[PDB]
Parts: structure tokens; C-alpha cells; sequence
DNA sequence: TCTTAAAATCGAAGTTAATATAAACTACATAACAGACATAAGAACAAGTTACAGACGTATTACATAA
């Protein structure tokens, strides 16, 4: 069981894959829900590289290894992924130009 | 009305390029010239302040796909 903490008391439980709000990681309070398989993919690419930024080419290759996909698809994926993780202030995942995207992780429980 | 000394005038252009002799010593004040210093003016570097450009990222809409 691997669980990741995000700012504003957010948690994501990967093994069962639930995003939620909870003061206690073992006791959820408000369940945001289940991210999609490609959404979990997106958080995977942002998560395996912390604290280093994940380059745009690497995430694009990983998400769609066999698809002719434009970078606009990656960017709208980030946007409509914020649509689900409710990061209105762009603080959960930071976009730094010509260097890629990052996700702010407070702690990891394994 | 008659001598007698002065006064004035005497062609244009053109060219032309000059000369050439004949007190010393001392005392003082002033001007000039040189060097060095201070000052004002400019050159160089670096920083700060500010808006705009350039491409990226985002947001929005419409087409396609899935139920």
C-alpha cells in the first residue's frame, strides 16, 4: 500500500486509487473519487520523477507510446486533470516553462 | 600797366616683383618660462528600473466517439 499526501490535506491511495480529503490517511473524510487509468498514468509520470521535473517529451512518450499525439493533447489533459483534482491555484502541479511539470508531494507512505 | 617767380600739366594697355656707410658698465625691476598641484570634465563599468516581445500554456469551442 502506497499513499501520497498533497497540499491542503489531500491524499491519493494508489493501490485502491482513491483521491480524497482526510486529516487521518486511514480515515477518509471527503472522497474526491477514482481518477481514470490515464489520469492515474498522468499522476504516475508526475510522481516517479519527484522532486525533479518531468520533461514534456518523456511524459508524452510514456502516456502514448504508440500514438501520434500533439502536445496540445498533453496540455488539455493537464487542464481537465486539474478539473478533477481541483487545483484551481495551480499549486498541486506546477508548470515551469521549457522545463516541464511537477507535483507537490508532502509525504509518501509505503 | 609791366616783369618775375611759382604752380600745374603732359595717352592707353603690357610688364614689373626690393638690398648692401656710419660706448661701455652697472644696477634694478619686470616679464617670461618651466614645473607641480588641484580641479573640472569626460570615459568606463556596473548596476537598477521598466516595458515589451516571443513563444508557451491555458481556456474554449466544435468535432468525433461512445453509450
Amino acid at each position: 500500500r502506497v499513499i501520497y499526501q498533497f497540499p491542503d490535506n489531500l491524499w491519493w491511495n494508489e493501490a485502491s486509487n482513491q483521491v480524497y480529503y482526510a486529516q487521518d490517511p486511514m480515515k477518509p473524510e471527503r472522497l474526491i473519487g477514482t481518477p481514470s487509468i490515464m489520469q492515474a498514468k498522468l499522476l504516475k509520470i508526475l510522481c516517479e520523477y519527484h522532486p525533479s521535473p518531468c520533461p514534456n517529451d518523456q511524459i508524452i512518450k510514456a502516456l502514448w507510446p504508440h500514438g501520434f499525439i500533439s502536445s496540445e493533447s498533453l496540455t488539455q489533459a493537464i487542464k481537465r486533470t486539474r478539473d478533477f483534482l481541483n487545483d484551481e491555484h495551480k499549486t498541486l502541479i506546477e508548470n515551469v516553462k521549457l522545463q516541464g511539470y511537477r507535483i507537490n508531494i508532502i509525504q509518501v507512505i509505503v
